[PDB]
């Protein structure tokens, strides 16, 4: 599986700070599209100055996306205006869209499923709450979050599990996680699935922590949140060696 | 009160289809500035460059944004991102919010209050459904659409409010000029009793929903009708006639 390393900039961000940043990673040295797989999300409205400016060996996600075809749904952005502007990258079910815009887990899987049928590449996310995790629901609820992607949809997804309740989280927390839900796709999608399907963590991800997660085995990358901003994701991409 | 025209793009465009629309505007020739302010709303991703191409004497709207100050919130756009790339209007409340993003009354209101104090001007909207309509409820259900977005502020100067019953969104089935000024009047009517006579008199009321360049005219007409809020014909140059309305 090759590394593969995110970054989510959120509601973030104007023309100036998205200038700084993007001349920031255009100046740095990282591994080789053969050894990580890079991918920079901005808000809607600066998709395509980062298009424009970016080094073409990163790759550029929307943050989100309709649930299906365009037309008369006011303030939402179509898969194909994503595609039809040069972006390839999409991501879906961010926690904060499952909790603050309260998007079902059906709702998350039929965009993934309408995302990877018009071309977008998918970085699918999943994870539990605090009170779910100390109820003891965290893989039955991560389960769940799969499935309804699953349900209906294989080779243009990345899985990002994010572990919401984080409180101190552990390297050994996140392969247990990771682990149980590559065994998932194993006994639910097919063998091959589990093997080649990459499964990135988005738990507070800082240059700082980042190099004891990237050497858990079933940590595939990371999905960076606040520290995409920073000169520090370069360090992140850096840990794929 | 200065005829409003607002266009509404909704989820629809390639970059093709924009600068076409883009150049169809500028080649127009409507009446000036002071009898009539055109409002254009593409979706987020097309904002900037529409920015760039589209006739200065018009003026650009975002379809939406978030409710409050930007942060962790993916997929979002905050108001003051906006301010930043030089969009000066946002849309805010429509019916395909309100019905299939689930909206609130108040969530509506504390959006609008927000794009406000950052500097945004607002078109706010407002509006029945079928059934509440055919209950006998419609100023009810819009002076409480409306109230839940007046309470949120102390200062109403750059709020437009746009009439669209959602029996109208899309249907082809538009309001009478008589339905329309009804609903405008008694609406106008509850901005002077409950928010001041100065802001009754002042804020401009559109009517959306079916707005064509065929029936534009005769609703233009109406006394408390004060310009619209146009849908599908936005995307075409039958979006001229009506600012010729004006
Ligand atoms: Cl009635
Ligand atoms: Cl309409
Ligand atoms: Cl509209």
């Amino acid at each position: 599986r090759k590394f593969f390393v995110g970054g989510n900039w959120k509601c973030n961000g104007t023309a100036e700070e998205v200038k700084k940043i993007v001349t920031t990673l255009n100046e740095a040295e990282v591994p080789s599209e053969d050894d990580v797989e890079v991918v920079v999300s901005p808000p809607f409205v600066f998709l395509t100055l980062v298009k424009t400016l970016l080094r073409p060996d990163f790759s550029i996600a929307a943050q989100n996306c309709w649930v299906r075809k365009g037309g008369a749904f006011t303030g939402e952005v179509s898969a194909e205006m994503l595609i039809n502007l040069g972006i390839p990258w999409v991501i879906l079910g961010h926690s904060e869209r499952r909790q603050l815009l309260n998007e079902s887990d059906d709702f998350v899987g039929d965009k993934v499923a309408y995302a990877l049928i018009q071309g977008l590449k998918v970085i699918a996310c999943v994870g539990e709450t605090l009170e779910q995790r100390e109820s003891g629901a965290t893989m039955k609820v991560v389960a769940a979050q799969t499935e309804a992607i699953f349900d209906k949809v294989w080779s243009n997804i990345v899985l990002a599990y994010e572990p919401v309740w984080a409180k101190v989280a552990t390297p050994a927390q996140a392969q247990e996680v990771h682990s149980e839900l590559r065994k998932w796709l194993h006994d639910n999608v097919g063998p091959e699935v589990a093997a080649s399907t990459r499964i990135i963590y988005g738990g507070s991800v800082s240059g700082a922590n980042c190099k004891e997660l990237a050497t858990k085995p079933d940590v595939d990358g990371f999905l960076v949140g606040g520290a995409s901003l920073k000169p520090e994701f370069i360090e992140i991409i850096k840990s794929a060696t």
